[PDB]
């Protein structure tokens, strides 16, 4: 049956039984950090003839052949890849032989058979019967081929029963074991599979095939397997699924059904059952199954543990990323000011909207804050004691706000504090009054022209500080 998606083997040996029905594994195998016992014998899933990703053995031992565990196994379609490769193949103690005699076809990506000391029948092996993409193989510190003293099936007696290619320039037997050769097929077949007595198989067939011609005696298919059928392409009303198989709609709709997610579901796009709608898409409903357009970064809404986010650098700002929607309060506090405002930009420049309150203070390394090049509304859904949407004090360099006059941005709700800004003409403040709404709303020591402003030409008014703002 198909298992997925990618199992996840390790640690007990005993947990290569949860493979024991899986003909197909819709997803990867990794097989790690697990010892065989000597003493104890083995398993073997003759079942596994394809699995949809790759396959990759890491440090495991006791351990002498994977032909004993997957005698069958015939495509790793390489669908998904563990980084280029397809198979992986790594410090596998006591693998004398990777002994996969009936690997015909790996689909996608490549190999990588590194440090097995004791590894062999390596050479033997002609993997560009196999695979494609050869020239990316990795292969290093596996056993050497003259220690190894390998010996193709009749070799040692003589009749030679393996067939020769060149690889390397060196013309020799191909073969996966002592007691089995590497099956090739008669060339009339072409680019086509063929039985195990040389008889091609229908176009579809990948892999290789029970009987001639027919394209239901199949190992695997070359393109969408569907309804006991390997077919070119999936049939009308059916949808691809996993890189391998067709699958209706209500399969479709139905995948998570043993499960609680308050995730939004599998959607169907572009004639492929996939479990999120591509880049630019949105779901045009809440669990619609259906994928629209955006037209602009597609909105999404960011919202934290805790309610406000203090933004004191430009790292801490890395979240934000791709938001268009902040569900709770920004404090900017930035000091340190190298040059902030254009890789501030690229991790806020996106939010339109700020559902709480927007607090700038002690922030020294600003001198505007068009950074927030999208803001366009703050809600004042939470406020500052006082009433406060819009608070910005302490800020020693801070010259403007926006450019009110290429810029629109409005509070809903609540007013605005200005205090300690002197290079910040007051006229600004003023300004952005008008354009955000805020204009009425506000007492007085709320913009003070005695310590807003004071230190920077302009064109409770001539002191410095005083009890209005100990208020
Ligand atoms: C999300 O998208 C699905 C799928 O719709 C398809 O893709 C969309 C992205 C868009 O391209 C659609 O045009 C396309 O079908 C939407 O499902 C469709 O939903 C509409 C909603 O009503 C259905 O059409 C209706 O069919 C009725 C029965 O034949 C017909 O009576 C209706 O006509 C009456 O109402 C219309 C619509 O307002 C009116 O203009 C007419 O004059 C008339 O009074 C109406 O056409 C489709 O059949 C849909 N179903 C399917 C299976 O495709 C889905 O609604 C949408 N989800 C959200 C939240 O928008
Ligand atoms: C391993 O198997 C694939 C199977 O081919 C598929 O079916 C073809 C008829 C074609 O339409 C492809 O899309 C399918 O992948 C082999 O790769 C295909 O090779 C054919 C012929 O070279 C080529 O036209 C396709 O583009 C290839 N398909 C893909 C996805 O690349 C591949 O060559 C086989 N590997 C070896 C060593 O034989
Ligand atoms: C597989 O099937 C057998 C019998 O149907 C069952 O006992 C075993 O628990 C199953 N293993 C898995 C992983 O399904
Ligand atoms: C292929 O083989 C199956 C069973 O042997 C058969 O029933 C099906 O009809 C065959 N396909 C063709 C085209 O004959």
């Amino acid at each position: 049956e198909i298992c997925g998606p990618g199992i996840d083997i390790r640690n007990d040996y005993q947990q290569l039984k949860r493979l024991e029905n899986c003909t197909v594994i819709e997803g990867y195998l990794h097989i790690l950090l697990i010892s065989k016992a000597e003493d104890y014998r083995s398993y073997r899933f003759p079942k596994l003839t394809v699995i949809t990703e790759y396959l990759l053995l890491f440090r495991v031992a006791g351990l002498e052949s994977l032909g004993d565990l997957f005698p069958n196994l015939t495509v790793i379609r390489g669908w998904k890849l563990f980084y280029n490769y397809a198979l992986v193949i790594f410090e596998m103690t006591n693998l004398k032989d990777i002994g996969l005699y009936n690997l015909r076809n790996i689909t996608r990506g490549a190999i990588r058979i590194e440090k097995n000391a004791d590894l062999c029948y390596l050479s033997t092996v002609d993997w560009s019967l196999i695979l494609d993409a050869v020239s990316n193989n990795y292969i290093v510190g596996n056993k050497p081929p003259k220690e190894c003293g390998d010996l193709c099936p009749g070799t040692m007696e003589e009749k030679p029963m393996c067939e020769k290619t060149t690889i390397n320039n060196e013309y020799n037997y191909r073969c996966w074991t002592t007691n089995r050769c590497q099956k090739m097929c008669p060339s009339t077949c072409g680019k086509r599979a063929c039985t195990e007595n040389n008889e091609c198989c229908h176009p579809e067939c990948l892999g290789s095939c029970s009987a001639p011609d027919n394209d239901t005696a199949c190992v695997a298919c070359r393109h969408y397997y569907y309804a006991g059928v390997c077919v070119p392409a999936c049939p009308p009303n059916t949808y691809r699924f996993e890189g391998w198989r067709c699958v209706d709609r209500d399969f479709c709709a139905n995948i998570l059904s043993a499960e609680s997610s308050d995730s939004e579901g599998f959607v169907i796009h572009d004639g492929e059952c996939m479990q999120e709608c591509p880049s630019g898409f949105i779901r045009n409903g809440s669990q619609s199954m259906y994928c629209i357009p955006c037209e602009g970064p597609c909105p999404k809404v960011c919202e934290e543990e805790k309610k406000t986010k203090t933004i004191d650098s430009v790292t801490s700002a890395q979240m934000l990323q791709g938001c268009t929607i902040f569900k709770g309060n920004l404090l900017i506090n930035i000091r340190r000011g190298n040059n902030i405002a254009s890789e501030l930009e690229n991790f806020m420049g996106l939010i339109e909207v700020v559902t709480g309150y927007v607090k700038i203070r002690h922030s020294h390394a600003l001198v505007s804050l068009s950074f927030l090049k999208n803001l366009r509304l703050i809600l004042g859904e939470e406020q500052l004691e006082g009433n406060y949407s819009f608070y910005v004090l302490d800020n020693q360099n801070l010259q403007q706000l926006w450019d009110w006059d290429h810029r629109n941005l409005t509070i809903k709700a609540g007013k605005m504090y200005f205090a300690f800004n002197p290079k910040l003409c007051v006229s600004e403040i003023y300004r952005m009054e008008e354009v955000t709404g805020t204009k009425g709303r506000q007492s007085k020591g709320d913009i003070n022209t005695r310590n807003n402003g004071e230190r920077a030409s302009c064109e409770k008014e001539q002191k410095l500080i005083s009890e209005e703002d100990l208020n």
